[PDB]
This record gives C-alpha cells, structure tokens and sequence, in this order.
C-alpha cells in the first residue's frame, strides 16, 4: 500500500491520472519523481522547467555541478539526483526529442531506467514539447516498465484520450 490517490489502473503495475506532476510530488513526496530531462540537464521548459521552478532553482544548481563532473547524459539514459523539496530522489531520464531528430526507438531504452526503482511518479517520456505521440509513449511504458509507475498526464484532452484509447 502507498499514498498515491485517484489513479486509474491500466495494468498490474501502471496507473494513470490527470494531474500536475509538480503538485502531485509536493503532496505525495514519493521516493522517486521522474524528470523529463535533456542530456545537458538544462531544465528550461516542459516538465523539467516546472520541476526546477518548484525547487527554487536548486535542481538546476545541482544539475550544473553534475554535468561539470560527469558530462552529458546519453539519449535513453538517466541519472539519480536529489528530489529536493519534491521527493527523496529525482530520476532524470532522457527520452528522445523528436523535434531534434532523435530516434524514437530510444524511448524503450529510456523507460528501462524506471525498472531500477520499485515505485515512481513519472510523466510520459517524449510527450509534450519533446514531440512524440503520447499514445505511443504510453504503450511503450506499459510494455517496458515492470515496477510500479504512477503517471501524471497534464492535459485533460490528452488524459481522457489516453484512457479512452488504451488497449
Ligand atoms: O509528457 C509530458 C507532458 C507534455 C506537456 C506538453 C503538453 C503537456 C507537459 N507534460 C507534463 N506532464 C505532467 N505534469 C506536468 N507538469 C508540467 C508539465 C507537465
């Protein structure tokens, strides 16, 4: 039993809800919140910009030190950093950005990072400003993640469409 509330159950382990991931994380304070990151951890817009603003830019400060030490992530890769005031840990995961020409096949690799954590609050990777089809992002998530994932979908039109089209 965990403290996630109001989710629709899609499969044995994947749940989905219409919610702002920032407000969800502040309420639940999960062990792991997933960020929709880029390889430079420049948290400018989308989910990443929203999560960072909620930390008063502390996420960006920590991220810049991480990059200065380790260099950029790989597309499809991830790193674990602090969850600041939002969660115990933030898993920064790089889904492909279709608007940069990145291979959509790397989306499965991105979701595989979730399997290293027993429970996560997460967005749909590569959705939104990353330019991939959110219906596709959901299918890959369901077919790749085996740990317990609670998906926060920002757009009502998307959320209702995601639910009504789910196979
Ligand atoms: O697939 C990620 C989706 C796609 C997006 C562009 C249209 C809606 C942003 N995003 C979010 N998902 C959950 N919580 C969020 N909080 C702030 C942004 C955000």
């Amino acid at each position: 039993v965990n403290s996630f509330s109001g989710y629709l159950k899609l499969t044995d382990n994947v749940y989905i809800k219409n919610a702002d991931i920032v407000e969800e994380a502040k309420k639940v304070k999960p062990t792991v919140v997933v960020n929709a990151a880029n390889v430079y951890l420049k948290h400018g817009g989308g989910v990443a910009g929203a999560l960072n603003k909620a930390t008063n830019n502390a996420m960006q400060v920590e991220s810049d030190d991480y990059i200065a030490t380790n260099g950029p992530l790989k597309v499809g890769g991830s790193c674990v950093l602090s969850g600041h005031n939002l969660a115990k840990h933030c898993l920064h995961v790089v889904g492909p950005n279709v608007n940069k020409g990145e291979d959509i096949q790397l989306l499965k690799s991105a979701y595989e990072n979730f399997n290293q954590h027993e429970v996560l609050l997460a967005p749909l990777l590569s959705a939104g400003i990353f330019g991939a089809d959110p219906i596709h992002s959901l299918r890959v998530c369901v077919d790749t993640v085996r740990t317990n994932v609670y998906l926060a979908v920002f757009d009502k039109n998307l959320y209702d469409k995601l639910v009504s089209s789910f196979l």
